[PDB]
């Protein structure tokens, strides 16, 4: 299962899409994911949330015309989601956060 910062960052930049273990918030919800129950690994075994558009309303990540940002959970295996996310742009810039979107650092 590819869910580490280096593994997913290297997959995105080579394959230009997330690996097969990622499903969106909406897709997980439809499968029965209930965030306050921390049951993602029960209803969608082996999957992590990812692929959703990240608004970047706050302007923390660098903006550019035509640039859209998406997010994916990293280091997830079971229980409640954690605070680790990879942020990737349509032009393939890659950032990480480990503090639940408070701060980001570039990783590619």
């Amino acid at each position: 299962v590819i869910n580490t910062f280096d593994g997913v960052a290297d997959y995105l930049q080579t394959y230009h899409k997330l690996p097969d273990n990622y499903i969106t918030k909406s897709e997980a919800q439809a499968l029965g994911w209930v965030a306050s129950k921390g049951n993602l690994a029960d209803v969608a075994p082996g999957k992590s949330i990812g692929g959703d558009i990240f608004s970047n309303r706050e302007g923390k990540l660098p903006g550019k015309s035509g640039r859209t940002w998406r997010e994916a959970d990293i280091n997830y295996t079971s229980g409640f989601r954690n605070s680790d996310r990879i942020l990737y742009s349509s032009d393939w810039l890659i950032y990480k956060t480990t503090d639940h979107y408070q701060t980001f650092t570039k990783i590619r």
